């Protein structure tokens, strides 16, 4: 379910850390 930065995520609100998911993951929040 909930993950964290470079965890492969479908949108921004997926990630624990409210952070973007720009390159296939959460990084550029």
């Amino acid at each position: 379910g909930c993950k964290l930065t470079f965890w492969k995520c479908k949108n921004k609100k997926e990630c624990c850390g409210w952070n973007a998911c720009a390159l296939g993951i959460c990084m550029p929040r």
